[PDB]
Order: structure tokens, then sequence, then C-alpha cells
């Protein structure tokens, strides 16, 4: 089966993604003001994106983005039918490559508020896997930050992916994705990495409701966790009719 | 028509740096000394120029800079018509770049300083989007920091760029001009990034102007908001003739 | 004897990762808090590593790693007779450039502690060439960190490498192995950097007991010496399953 | 003349890579601790040197390293006669680059201890554009330094070079360099940047001579300014050996 193949290659790249860039995190939160900033936390995950494309492009595409994977679909581009099966490989993987963080400092974490897992606050560990809203990044404030910034993402995947541009070679399309990812970590207002991934926020966030930290995962910031679902989906709507309207549909 | 064409992609260009540039202005602004420093600014402004010459590099040929294709129209290798429309598109997508980073950060910059808009000080947001002269870098100083960067720009943009050399492939174009623009930052004494374009710095001040910022932001540092205007145009001419007479006159 | 040209190779290539990597290491820790942090280490590690492969990549294939070596032993890729070519020529040179490392710093580490040689401690130097326990970094904890590290860096490897795969010309190889390097080190919670490598862990550790530091730096940490050899090599092994179970074993 | 278009291309190359890494080093002098540390100076060095190998590359073939040309005429690859023009066209570009550095920051330079130009000690200017000895980096361990860090460039250029490897393409061959130059840094015990470079030191070192630093810029450091010269010109020696040895003589 093709389909599987793909699956298989979209669930390895996420897993790579995952368990590196919030690998980079559990660093910087654990270790407070000692292991990096914001700045590390961005470059692992811009490079993770990177790696994890050139380990899966050749087979599936190297998606490992439920939001790009709506767009090529919408653009017809891709059938529908690899929309379901691409989520449920890419969000399976994300859920493994939280699980192997979590093995890797689960000391650390256990640590971090004596013997307790604590969501949110200052000893907060559950904001290394998942994201939860900061004092000026609310629901409100924060839906638009996944909207422009999955906006911004499949605008430039779009870029270096219609044929009507050159034939881009191996190599030269993951530091370009993955450059997207990094810059859009520094430019928006979240300090966790990669959030225009639905898949990289509810895979982990799903894993921390069965790893010990209950279901306050779900049911906090007045119900955020559905938002970096929804929000970059539509902003993968949107990026599509930006690119269109400028530089698709003009391409004879 | 083909300008009409041109011009989108050199709007959406300029769209994708100015919003990237000064959306990691802002979160060093307003989070001050918290989410990384001058580092961090000048990578964010370097990389989003090589995402904004990718997507409109096949269209435009990705200028993104007044400066830059007044060098070309200079040298006879573009039209001179192309200059009014470029310039246009390129200061027509920094203003709408500036809007979107004002909507990302609208609650952290009215609350910079209360609920006012203060254009320079120590609770200054108006320097996130332009430039103004800092203690050393006055209009005399600051004049020939615009004319010797955006001379080396230029220099660098051309040996890249002049037919007589190797027909480097796409993906070594972008990188290579975003090297420049990140070296530029690190080497002058501009905090802000990429200060060589001047439809980064005009479109975004204009927008300034209407955002609510008042008009001192053109009548502030003794009528300083020329100058990343006009000092960039002339360094434009001064790095052609320094290529032409070093390497691009000896090309046969 | 191609084999002897083989292990050349190996030997300068492990050569130039170790004196540079450890070289920065050095700085960090006998400038404390001065020369950077984590994030110079594993940028100089992995650009160590990125350099040490275009230099014997023509030659020998560029391993320089043991566990990466092991990987294609056991896949059948190259003959058995190369591991323990290959193994002595990575570890004699990674003691080569152990002792380039303390002829640059040898007044520095000499007065660490005075007039003395201390191998783990507040003053302790030997960190800079070895890797040694942490706090939370104890043999149970840090066993798991170099077998999900080596087994990431395999997957990577055997990525680029496979044949079934696009040729990717010379140039986008060592860049990206050189990224897993850099992400590896900022994900995992070593602060040496490269510790996936068996050979530039015993290498500079078997200097450092030649050198002045005397048995303490194998009988310290209840023998913690040999879990960054055999904890990599089970990675290796580990790396191989998942890449061929996920991607390799189906690509007709 | 053709050598004359080399002579030309060395000085335009030797200039960019000066002005830029002499630009960064004086932003981290003069303002202590502001903008940047050492990263900087050796990120902004080591893609100046990217940045003009591409400018240069296609007529001198991009040396800008008077060890670097003495390699190649050493090794028989070109004629004794490119030797003198070279050195000069290299030494000449790295006086200009550093008046353009010195026209930049002319108030601050000044103003660092009030209106009087010191060559060493805390308020010392003297040291962005030239190197000098520190506690740990005398005229003994400091020749060292240069020893090594040369013949590990020479060792890597020659890696790129040579005729038997496969015909790199315009692009990789002006990134790896850059990337040695900066692991170089970060490794050495230097923290002004392409401390490997006699034109680079040399030059504008002439150039604070009459800029009005006096002449205790020859006469200090137990006359310190030879050793950036005969050092890595020795090192070139080295490293051609080392190559040679190891890699260079087994290409049949």
């Amino acid at each position: 089966y093709r389909l599987l193949r793909q699956a298989l290659a979209e669930c390895l790249g996420t897993l790579i993604l995952v368990m590196f860039g919030c690998g980079s995190v559990a660093q910087v939160v654990l270790s407070r003001g000692t292991h990096g900033g914001f700045l590390t936390i961005n470059l692992a995950f811009g490079f993770a994106v990177t790696l994890a494309i050139l380990v899966a492009g050749q087979v599936s595409g190297a998606h490992l983005n439920p939001a790009v994977t709506f767009a090529m679909c919408f653009l017809a581009r891709e059938p529908w039918i690899k929309l379901p099966i691409y989520t449920l490989a890419q969000t399976l993987g994300a859920f493994l490559g939280a699980g192997i963080v979590f093995g890797l400092y689960y000391d650390a974490i256990w640590a971090f508020a004596g013997n307790e897992l604590v969501v949110s606050g200052p000893n907060g560990t559950a904001g290394i896997f998942a994201t939860y809203p900061s004092g000026h990044l609310d629901m409100v404030n924060g839906f638009f930050d996944q909207f422009i910034g999955t906006a911004a993402l499949i605008v430039c995947v779009l870029a270096i992916v219609d044929p009507y541009n050159n034939p881009v070679p191996r190599g030269l399309e993951a530091f370009t994705v993955g450059l997207v990812v990094l810059v859009i970590g520094t430019s928006m207002g979240f300090n966790s990495g990669f959030a225009v991934n639905p898949a990289r926020d509810f895979g982990p966030r799903l894993f921390t409701a069965l790893a010990g930290w209950g279901s306050e995962v779900f049911t906090t910031g007045q119900n955020w966790w559905w938002v970096p679902i929804v929000s970059p989906l539509l902003g993968s709507i949107g990026g599509v009719f930006v690119y269109q309207l400028m530089i698709g549909c003009h391409l004879e």
C-alpha cells in the first residue's frame, strides 16, 4: 500500500521534529536561564524541521503539518483521502515524540515542583510539550498569532513547491521550510516553537493528559486546547488565497 | 500585464521581510532584554530576506529594495519604467507588513507607556517599525552608515547577479543576499535591521503616522525621516561605481 | 592499500572535529561564563563535523563515528573488516586532537586550580575532553541519552545515504549531518557536545589518563567511562531497525 | 593585464571581510557587553569571508589570505609571481577596510577615553583593528594559536580545492571556508576574529599607526606585531604537509 508507506514516513518525520524540538524546550524550562533562551528553542525547532523533511521528503513529500496537508488538498494537488491519514500519522509520532522527551527528562520533570506534575504556573512542566496562553497571549490575541503565522508558512511552502517555478533540487527545500519555522518563532509572540503545527500541539498535549498531568491540560485557559488546531487550519486557507491571488494564479 | 505581475511579487516579498523583521524587533523592544538581543533581530531580518527572495525571485527578480532597483536601472539592466512601479510596490507591502505587526502586538504596544503611543524615549514604540537617531547615530553620523551599508549591499548583489559570472542556481542567491543583510546589521551601528532599505524604512514610518503616533514621526530628530531614503540611494550609485571599477568593467 | 588510505582520512577527519569541538569547550570551561554558553559549544561541534566530513568524505565516506561505522557494517553495506580499522583510526585522532587542545590551553588548564589537575568538581578541567555524569545525568539517566541520541543520528544519516533516495551532491551531506549533531546537543541533556560518538569520548578520555589527570578518569562516576561507548553502539542497532521498519524496507 | 584584474578582486575581497569583520568588533568593544559577545564577532567574520569569496571568487580564486596564497604557491599550483602581488593586494584593502570602520565609528572611538586614542588597556580602541596579547595569550602561547589555526584552515581549504575531488559548484566553497573561519575563532583563544590572516592583521595595524594611535601599535607586547604574520605563514607550510601526507599524496 502506497498510502501506508507515506503515513509511516509522516509518523517518523513528525517524531524527529517533536522529539528534537520539545527536547530543547525541556532544557530551557527545567534549567531556568542556564541552557539558553528562546533563540536556541527556535533554532532547534527550525533545524529539526529541516532534518525531518530530509528523512521523509522522498516518500510522503514531508508535510509534517496538518495545516500544510490541508493546503495541498485545498489546492487540488493531493487527494482528500490523504488528509485524514496524514493527520493521524502526524498526530501519532508527536504523541510518540513527546513520550521520548518525557523519558529523557523523567526525573527532572517530576522534580520541578517536588514530586508533583503542575500544568501551569511558575513550576509548570506541561508547557514543554504543549502551548498555553501567556499574559499577552490570551485566546483573542493568540488566535491571530496562529492565523498569520500559518498563512506566512503556507505562502513560503507553496513558493518552493509550485511546479511552475524552477525545479529546486533536494536539499534546498528543507532548509527553506526550516528557515520559515525559525523566523516565525522569532517574529511571533510564541516561545514554545513551531506553533503553526496542529499535530505538534495536540499530539504532545494528548500525551500530557495520560502522562500524569490530568485532564487540566484540556480545560485550562478558557479551553485553549482547540485554538492551535482550528486557527492554523484557517491560516492555511488564508495563506493559499494570498499566494494564489498574488503569485499563484499568474503563473501560466 | 507583465509589469503588474512583477509589482504584485514585489509587494508580497516586501510584506514577508517587513512583517518578519519588524515582528522580531517588537519582541525585543516590548520584552526588554527577555526575548533576545540584536543578534536575533539581524538573524530574523537576514533570514526574512532569504524567504522573501525565494517567494518572488522567479517573478520580479526579488529586488525588495528601491536602492537595489535603482542600481539595476542605473546599470541599464532594467528599464527605467520599473523603478517607480517597483518602489511603490516595495513601499506598499512594507506599509501592509507594518500593519500586520501592529495587529499582532496591538495590546503590548499600547500598554508600553500605559494607554499612550510614544514615538521616542524610554517607552518608545515607534522605533519598532522605523529607525530614529541614537546618541552616536545622529544625522551626520547616520548618513554615512546608510551610504557605506548600501554600497556594500549593492556590490554583493551585483557579484551574484552579473551574467559574466557562473550561473548560480536557484537557492544560492537568497541565502547570499540574506547573509549580506545579517552582516550589515551586525557591522553597522544600526540595531533595527535592514537599514539599507528605503522601503523598509519609509513604509512602516508612514504607517506609524496614521496608526496613532501622530505626525511626530516625520518631524523628529531634525527631520531624520528623509535620511534613510536619500542616503541608500546615493550608496547604490557609489556601490555600482565600486563594483564596476574593480570587477564589473574587466569581465569581457 | 585502499584500507590504509581510508583509515588516514578517518584519522584526520576525527582530528578536525575533536580539536575544533573540544577547543570551544575549553573556552567556555576555562572562561566561566565569558566566551559563550552551550549554544557556542554545539555550534562549534556541529560545524566541525561538517568540515571534517568535507575533508575526508571523498576518501573514506566520512563516518568519523564508530556507531555510524557499526551501522553500515550491520546493514551489510560495508565489509566487517572496516569496523576495527575505522574504530582505531577514529580513536587515534581524537587522542591526537585532544593533545592539540591540551597544547593550546596548557597554561590555562594547569592554572584552573592553581598547579593541579582536577578531574571533577568546580575547578574541573577533565570535562573539557571527556564527558562525566551530572546531577541529573547519572549512569541510569545518561545511558538512555546516548541510546536515543545515537538512534536519531543513525536514522538521519541513513536517510541521506540510502541509494534508493535522490543522489544528493557533495556539500549537502556534511551540513545535514552537522545539523544533526548540533540539534542533538541542544535537545539532549549533554553540555559537552557530540556525545553520540564513542571515539570522541574514549579518545580524549584516554589522553587525559596519560596527560596528568591520573587513572581517576576511568574510575569515577561508578565506572562511567564505558557508557558513552556501549550505549551509542546499542543506539546504532536501534536506529537501524527504526529506519528500516519505517522507511528503509519499503524502498523497492 | 590578467594579474592586475586578479589583484583588484583581492583588494575588494579583503575590503569586504575587514570592513564587515572589524565593524562588528567595534560594536562589541565600544558598546561594552551590549551589542553581543564573541559569538557575533566570529559569526560576522565567518560570514564576511563567505561574501568576500563570492564577490572575487570568479576572478582571482578568492584567496584573501597571504597564508592561503603561500600554500598554493608552495604546492606549485600557482606561479610565485602571484604571491607578492596578492599579498600587497590583500594588505591594501585591509588598510582601506580599516579606514572605513574608523570613519563609521570616528566619534565613538575618540570618545572611549575622552579625547585620546589608547592602544591597550581598559579603554583600548586599537584592539578593534589589530590583535594584541591577552593575559593567557602572550607571544609564546599566541604563536602556537596562529600556527595550529592556520594549519587547520589550510587543510580545510585544500580539501575543497584539490582537483582530484568532486567539482563542487559555485556557492559551496565560500560557506565552507566561512565555516572554517567561524569555527577557528570559536575554538582558538582569539576574540578578535580571523586571526589566521596576516593581511587582516598587519593591514589595519598599519592604519592605526597613521590614524592617530602612534607607533605604540608596533612596539607593544614585546614586539608582537610580527607574530600574526610569520606564524600563520609557518602554519600554511605545516597545514600543506599534513593534508598531503594524509589525503593529498594518495589521490592518484
